[PDB]
């Protein structure tokens, strides 16, 4: 159990702009905490001469991040009256009341005070902190219980009184509880002190976003696949479970032997041995030659089972898959959510904002693209006619099957294109600060590694669920 008390100074010395800027920090914090699957109870208070309680931890809805964010969004600077006075002591007493009781010992409390430190009314606020520690039994028995209280003070504005701010904040070794609101480095560090990374290692679609992170931290699911032959093959894939990596089927052939295939993940120097490659049963690159389709990429997906089981860390984590309980939670939806509901959320009938990862000279970079899933879909699919060897295709819909998603082009925006080395990699949608894989990079019209018909096709994972569900049934992913 965790309670977070957001206390915002709305006095005259703060000003409208900085007050709004301060709320932004709070909105972003609530969102990041939620993205970790953590559900604390929130308290929300604004103050000047007197405090105004907007949300109390005792309220049932106080643990509903969307509802709290809504409340915070509705708060207007002018709502808090009597701005000529600043009584920080009273603001903290409002928090004390929320902790008061007219398994308390298991609740951890976090106070986040945003002020310039210029209280001009009431006594010394430090006194209330002392009452709070006594109330929560902290610093009483050396069972110190210091872990149960954290007082963060974010200095707002250019004219801040550092002494008063330092006085109220917690003082814990190897930790920082004071930050200037504009100091983005400091604020960032605060988050990682507050939330326990360990409780979220089993979460799919998670990324450690800290400024010190590497390419492996920013794309933890990314797997590099090597096939040594004839020329050597280079493909990308995504970790979907402790034993499996999802990639494209065309990256391999029935002639490739297990030992000739190596996988690399997490920025580790070593390569990983595979047990076997599971091609989608319906994949047959030569199945439509008669129809004028030299290479048929329908059902172009394959699952690589690794010899050794992976352990999830900050550089090796699974991406979320469509229609699984993991994705439902990542999207913060109720347990009664359906595959169709997930589909409507992730792949609506319109231009969908998405991304894929590309290796550009030892470095991984995200490329933003748009999935044409609206009435712009046909135009994208038809451009498949300009693809090499597809000039004599009778019905283009026979090559561009219902299994494909389409990206690339100049509308609505100039989309970047996938390169040969990106083949097999995941096509991703970013939602609720989480990453969900909706497709597998399959093939393109033009090798641009540009023309308006330079489209890229990906296998829609929603269209191969029966197979995914079957091959991953024992991976504890909880398919719906
Ligand atoms: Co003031
Ligand atoms: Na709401
Ligand atoms: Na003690
Ligand atoms: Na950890
Ligand atoms: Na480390
Ligand atoms: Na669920
Ligand atoms: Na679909």
């Amino acid at each position: 159990s965790m309670n977070i008390y957001l206390v915002l100074d709305g006095s005259d010395s703060i000003g409208a702009s900085n007050f709004t800027g301060a709320k932004k920090v709070l909105v972003n914090l609530i969102e990041k905490v939620a993205s970790y699957g953590v559900k604390p109870r929130y308290g929300l208070v604004t103050y000047a001469t007197y405090p105004k309680i907007w949300v109390k931890v005792s309220e049932a809805d106080s643990s509903n991040a969307d509802w709290v964010t809504k409340q915070l969004n509705e708060i207007n600077y002018e709502d808090h009256k009597l701005k000529s006075g600043t009584n920080t002591k009273k603001a903290l007493q409002a928090v004390y009341s929320m902790m008061s009781w007219p398994g308390w010992n298991r609740t951890r409390h976090v106070i986040i005070l945003m002020t310039d430190g210029l209280h001009n009314m009431g006594g010394d606020p430090i006194t209330v902190i002392d009452e709070i520690r006594d109330l929560l039994y902290i610093g009483k028995d050396r069972n110190p219980r210091e872990d149960y209280l954290d007082v963060y003070v974010f200095g707002v504005g250019p004219l801040v009184n550092q002494v008063n701010i330092n006085a109220l904040a917690s003082k814990k070794d190897n930790e920082q509880h004071v930050c200037k609101v504009k100091d983005m480095e400091c604020l960032e560090d605060v988050f990682y002190q507050m939330i326990d990374e360990s409780q979220s290692l089993s979460l799919c679609g998670m990324v450690w976003e800290h400024r010190k992170g590497t390419d492996y931290h920013k794309q933890p699911w990314q797997a590099k696949i090597s096939v040594i032959r004839k020329g050597h093959e280079s493909c990308m894939g995504a970790v979907v479970s402790e034993y499996f990596v999802l990639t494209a089927a065309h990256c391999f052939t029935v002639d490739d032997k297990e030992h000739s295939i190596k996988v690399s993940v997490g920025g580790e120097k070593r390569d990983l041995e595979i047990e076997v490659v599971l091609f989608h049963p319906n994949y047959n690159i030569n199945g439509k030659k008669e129809a004028g389709i030299p290479e048929f990429y329908d059902y172009d997906v394959a699952l690589i089972k690794l010899k050794n089981k992976l352990k999830y860390g900050q550089t090796i984590r699974p991406i979320c898959l469509p229609c699984t309980e993991g994705t439902t939670r990542a999207l913060r939806l109720p347990p009664t959510t359906t595959c169709q509901q997930q589909k409507e959320e992730l792949l609506p009938a319109q231009d969908i904002k998405a991304l894929f990862v590309s290796e550009e000279e030892k470095k991984l970079t995200r490329k933003e693209v748009y999935i044409k899933n609206g009435d712009k879909k046909g135009s994208c699919e038809r451009d498949a006619q300009y693809a090499p060897g597809y000039d004599k295709v009778k019905d283009i819909s026979e090559v561009v099957t219902p299994r494909f998603l389409c990206t690339g082009g100049v509308s609505p925006y100039a989309d970047p294109n996938t390169c040969r080395g990106d083949s097999g990699g995941p096509l991703i949608v970013h939602k609720r600060s989480r990453f969900i894989q909706v497709g597998v990079i399959s093939w393109g019209v033009v090798d641009v590694c540009v023309p308006a018909h330079a489209r890229d096709f990906h296998i829609n994972l929603f269209q191969v669920l029966p197979w995914l569900k079957e091959k991953l049934q024992d991976e504890d992913l909880g398919f719906l």
